[PDB]
């Protein structure tokens, strides 16, 4: 193989091997985990936004899924649009002043809970999964359950998107997902009205995609906001000059931008070829599995001269960080926000996180994550 996508100097920092990867070939047939890998920007674009020739239901190449696995995320047109539209009726009932504040209000605590610590700490239990864990269950409108435990289960499903390269990581994840399942069946019977869970069963499609959706809102809401507030927080703690900026919205929104860009958690994304299509120079048949590295693709320098910097002066609405077409992270807007937020209360905050020693990375390949970041504060 080119490198082992779990073995630790990739996992330590993956984009020089994704650099090669792409000066090589942007589409590379990656023979023994049997998967076409693509890391240039313009094939992850084309390949995202066509849902006509490639695909996230693999039963449109006749693999057996059975009914009560169907979720938003592995459902395509027609059958996505009922549910997907459903998630997105429900999240725009949601006011936004009032996520706002609640989103600004879990910053600003727990990064006040970090003042006064003479010590080492370690920004990744302290603050990025708390964080994430409060805004996903106050988005929901559910109480947060216990965050050690939580962490502990949704951890599992992390590592099981790396199942094809360790197939052993496959059942602690089915575990895990049944677990969550539970958790939601609770909230789907006992939810207040308040929040996106009672909006998203008043709206209610199948009870078990409805479900497994929610599932899927709670999880991935949960992971990608707390590996994003891991990679940004280990950023600016490493460049605190990112927070010497003007700090006006709109700077803040050009800062933000380059932040999902560079940090988001996201390092693949598969999609099954449903009809031969050529992507790039390369003819991709029908049943071929794509993993598109859209880490890598936010980092080609024909689109992002210069890709591993921040600058401030780029071109938006170009990143991938979020996805492309009708599978586009539903939560990106909220998303934004709540990084918003967090940049205006750490200005707020006044506080100085020096690094204690170096970010530290889990051995999750499918989703980017640190697995301590020690700060002294000041
Ligand atoms: C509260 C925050 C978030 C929620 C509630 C959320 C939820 C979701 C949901 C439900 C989907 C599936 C959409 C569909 O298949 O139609 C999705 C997709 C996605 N999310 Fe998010 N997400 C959140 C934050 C994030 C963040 C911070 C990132 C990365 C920076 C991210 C990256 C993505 C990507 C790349 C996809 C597309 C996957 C694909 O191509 O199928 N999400 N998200
Ligand atoms: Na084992």
């Amino acid at each position: 193989p080119i490198y082992d996508p779990l073995a630790p100097s990739v996992i330590a920092d993956p984009y020089p091997f994704y650099r090669k990867l792409r000066e090589t070939n942007t589409v590379h047939w990656h023979e023994f985990l049997d998967s076409w890998v693509v890391t240039g920007y313009a094939e992850c674009r084309q390949v995202l936004g066509d849902t006509t020739n490639f695909g996230s239901d693999f039963r449109r190449i006749d693999v057996e899924i059975p009914d009560t696995q169907l979720s938003v995320q592995s459902l395509d047109p027609p059958e996505h649009g009922a549910i997907r539209h459903l998630l997105v009726s429900a999240l725009h009932e949601q006011p936004l002043s009032t996520v706002r504040q609640q989103f600004a209000a879990i910053a600003a605590q727990h990064l006040a809970e970090l003042s006064g610590q003479p010590g080492t700490v370690d920004l990744v239990s302290r603050f990025a999964r708390p964080v994430a864990l409060r805004t996903i269950t106050a988005f929901l409108g559910v109480p947060p359950p216990d965050g050690a435990g939580f962490e502990q289960w949704s951890n599992a499903i992390v590592r099981s998107m790396d199942a094809g390269i360790e197939p052993a990581r496959a059942e602690p994840g089915n575990q895990a997902r049944a677990e969550l399942s539970r958790l939601v069946t609770h909230w789907l019977a006992e939810a207040d009205e308040r929040g996106f869970v009672g909006a998203a069963r008043r709206a209610a499609v199948p009870a078990a995609v409805l479900a497994n959706s929610l599932r899927a809102v709670l999880h991935a809401g949960y992971e990608s906001v707390s590996r994003l507030l891991g990679g940004v927080l280990a950023r600016l703690v490493r460049h605190p000059e990112l927070l010497a900026g003007p700090a006006t919205r709109d700077a803040d929104e050009a800062l933000v931008d380059e932040l999902i860009r560079l940090d988001g958690p996201v390092q693949a994304d598969a999609r099954v070829c449903v009809r031969d299509q050529p992507v790039g120079a390369q003819l991709v048949r029908r049943g071929d599995v794509l993993v598109l590295f859209i880490a890598a693709a936010n980092r080609d320098p024909a689109v992002f001269p210069d890709p591993d910097a921040v600058r401030l002066t780029r071109r938006r609405g170009l990143h991938l960080a979020f996805g492309r077409g009708a599978h586009a992270c539903l939560g990106a807007g909220l998303a934004t926000l709540q990084l918003r937020e967090v940049l205006g209360a750490l200005r707020a905050g006044g506080l100085r996180l020096a690094p204690a020693g170096p970010a530290a990375y889990e051995p999750t390949a499918t989703l980017r994550g640190l697995a301590e970041l020690p700060v002294s504060v000041r």
